[PDB]
């Protein structure tokens, strides 16, 4: 069977037979905005993250996912067709597939998303998982609360003796995309500045390389105005040198009070604590110091031990408090989803090709 | 042959060649409220006051005995599979059994419970004794009048030289329970505030700890609303701190006057007096001063020497009066209930499956 | 005199020489977030729930009150500030003044609230009533229970021949903001997305028009997913189009069996069986057919035709059931009020300052 990570930001795919996936890119279709002025094949109509990554400049880049909703579905349908066909060289007709999805999503969103998956692509089975039960599978616990953050989607989930509580799920729109156009709006405080598409991935590689998350922004921010050598040096890909200081944590600490970025809500360490508030009296000694961060946005160094400062300021006193911060956080949701596929008990819970002949696409329901 | 104290609130059972029980769990059946959002074996359609103590939260707690009448009988048939095979590893066809129950109880009570305890576990022996007879075993005595209080039943029986009137009973549907919920309605006057199942585990526990009798409550409400430093603070599982005062002993002293509760009869005192003012004119001398506590909630302390005081301050006097509270009253029913087990004499006594196959269930009268 | 129905949600004032109030504004304090980029007087560092309603956007929104019990005094103070100042014109040491609370509430609250009231405003005599006993002025019984719904307290009193019965009253923290937050939670199924205070009174005026109450849900369900035309359309204040269906039902209905909101009590109907079964059995007969419903949160219609049949099927049949729902609930408490603060007889009630210098706030006991 196949697991295909179809989260946002990127897409991560293989087979539950393995410990990792076979294909990581990232998402994108391309298009060129200019005619083809000397013969050949070498000016495609449409190009697919493997390769429009590569040709931008002559390309604009559009994303088929935002806030992890898709907005328009044949360019996740041509990402499915490369999945398929050209990246795993595998025909869909011949393996069960399982998809994640954010926890709340549009309903419509599954229906689509299946009647695509086995009217065009025809696979024999199917099913939905939401990405946060599939961390813990990952982890192997059975109690504990999920955090996730990946490109513009954040999440929480408890988790207790394997069963959710529903009510007690929040999301929060802030990670990843809506945190580099931060960084690009706060970058043009030294001059540099950043307009079009293919020129933002350049600051997606910068934050993916020069980002740390400040224990003590306040004292951080106290250094880099000093005298202090804090800054680093990057070469653009023309060799223009940038420099960078008073920025490398002043752009992630806005995951923590997105009042920098005028977004009225509270945070990611005050959602957790108002997710576990959420739960019944006797959970809180189990959820707390049961914490597990995945997705990549927390992957910035120092995140861990500002979160557990942060928690451990604001829930009462004399508990214990860890955070499960393992490496791999980023393929943690596709491990999961290859455990799930691979356990024989669960191989009743496909939605097989006779079910959604009776039921239609609701069958998801 | 087994001793089992189905008594309400929790469950003591045990052989008769010991002298306290082997078992002592709360006889809860709690069942969960949530869909399985993770795959495993661990969530049994039920769980016994064992399990059901600790993994309180995810499940709601229904009892299936309540005011000492059984209310659900599948649920007590799966409390006593528990105890026969889980708790005490034991064949029920091999032994006899003798089953307490509170002295006043609807017939078909009996009924039930007997064509259950050997028509379904096939015990080859059964006999159903009334716990206040049991207790003076436990005492030793032959004369004397016994008090009771438990989960949800007080009585009281006079017996002289071994003989009960049974003209001078009396219940008193006021313990235990029915003082917890008001412990729960109290404590709202500080502000925290105790809504559901699981959660009130937590003010039984409280009640448990943080509770004394006072001698003088006019004179302790008096103390408290001074400068006295009398308050006690518990912490809650999740770490919350609880701090009470004058609140300790209001509780308890509901047992008392129970016009608190809106409950318009006499109170535990008051219906000791009226029960020895039954009995014949030469028995007061014999049932003062052979005064034996019994159950659960006369374990609270200073409730010996103000009940003395009580009943003093009432029944006339040049009259000795001395209360007999040994410590083990918790385990006392069933101890004489070992003890009437162990006594060859006895052994005619019990009814046979010969019997039950003439008369059926109603062979119990 | 002045009455002010200082009950959670909105404040609601007036003289007690009137049918209705003269005040009706929805007690929000809100608070700028964005720093003065032009020069003027328009950015008062407090404003009350008169403008800060139209001034929402660039506003928090923080209520002074929350589950009935004041959160920050010092916004109350400032409310009660404009109520007497600035909205009613009315120089507070010139009249007195009485003031609602929900039936149990942290003692202290009473005490600092009277504090205030007259150590503050130096009002000449205070005093404080439960909201359901003034309902019952409004309608003018002397026989009845009352059930009240607001904003997050819902709660019980029986009443007969004028008098209640402190063991029998029930709150039950249900109403209102938590099943806003619920419509919040439900629309997210469409699409539509709202994450914010002042976006939320969006949410709260489209449950205050598009709403009703299904007298058989598991019908209107079944009708809702046919081909049935059932959706209403709101126009957002950007003019945005909302369609709402399969929900206008589904969010007032959580008010019962509120298992939808992971709440694990017992509902409304269920709560108003258990609050007459406290009563004493000739009781009955005479609070059955006299169920008076007050308090915003009872507007939706059809919700009196449900909980009549509810009762029905759950009530001792031969019994007449009959549901008082009046118009005007909205104000009923405060018409109560009016009636009491006008009665002569009472006025020897009053706490007056002579009492309160002996005794200080306590005297409110
Ligand atoms: N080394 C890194 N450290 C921190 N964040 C990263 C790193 N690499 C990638 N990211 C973030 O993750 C995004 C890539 O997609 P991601 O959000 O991880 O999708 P998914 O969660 O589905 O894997 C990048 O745009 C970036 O915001
Ligand atoms: N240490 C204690 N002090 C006072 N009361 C107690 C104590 N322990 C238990 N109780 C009361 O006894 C109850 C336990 O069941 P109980 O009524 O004793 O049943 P039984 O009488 O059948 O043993 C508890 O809910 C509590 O009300
Ligand atoms: N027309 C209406 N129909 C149903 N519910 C309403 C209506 N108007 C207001 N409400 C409910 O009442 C709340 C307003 O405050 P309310 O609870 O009525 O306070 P009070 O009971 O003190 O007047 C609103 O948030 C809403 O939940």
């Amino acid at each position: 069977a196949l697991v295909v990570d179809n989260g946002s930001g990127m897409c991560k795919a293989g087979f539950a037979g393995d410990d990792a996936p076979r294909a990581v890119f990232p998402s994108i279709v391309g298009r060129p905005r200019h005619q083809g002025v000397m013969v050949g094949m070498g000016q495609k109509d449409s190009y697919v993250g493997d390769e429009a990554q590569s040709k931008r400049g002559i390309l604009t880049l559009k994303y088929p996912i935002e806030h992890g909703i898709v907005t328009n579905w044949d360019d996740m349908e041509k990402i499915w067709h490369h999945t398929f066909y050209n990246e795993l060289r595998v025909a869909p007709e011949e393996h069960p597939v399982l998809l994640t999805e954010a926890p709340l999503n549009p309903k419509a969103n599954r229906e689509k998303m299946t009647q695509i998956m086995f009217e065009t692509f025809n696979t024999p089975a199917m099913y939905v998982a939401i990405q946060a039960v599939l961390s813990l599978y990952a982890s192997g616990r059975t109690t504990g609360i999920v955090m996730d953050s990946g490109d513009g989607v954040t999440h929480t989930v408890p988790i207790y003796e394997g069963y959710a509580l529903p009510h007690a799920i929040l999301r929060l729109d802030l990670a990843g995309r809506d945190l580099t156009d931060y960084l690009m709006k706060i970058l043009t405080e030294r001059g540099y500045s950043f307009t079009t598409t293919a020129e933002r991935e350049i600051v997606r590689d910068i934050k993916e390389k020069l980002c740390y998350v400040a224990l003590d922004f306040e004292q951080e921010m106290a250094t880099a105005a000093s005298s202090s050598s804090l800054e680093k040096s990057y070469e653009l890909p023309d060799g223009q040198v940038i420099t960078i200081g008073n920025e490398r944590f002043r752009c992630p600490e806005a995951l923590f009070q997105p009042s920098f970025l005028g977004m009225e809500s509270c945070g990611i360490h005050e959602t957790t604590f108002n997710s576990i508030m959420k739960c019944d009296v006797d959970i809180r000694k189990d959820l707390y110091a049961n914490t597990v961060l995945s997705g990549g946005t927390t992957m910035y160094p120092g995140i861990a031990d500002r979160m557990q400062k942060e928690i451990t300021a604001l829930a009462p006193s004399t508990m214990k408090i860890k955070i499960i911060a393992p490496p791999e956080r980023k393929y943690s949701v596709w491990i999961g989803g290859s455990i799930l596929a691979s356990l024989s008990t669960f191989q009743q819970m496909w939605i097989s090709k006779q079910e959604y002949d009776e039921s239609g696409p609701s069958i998801v329901h």
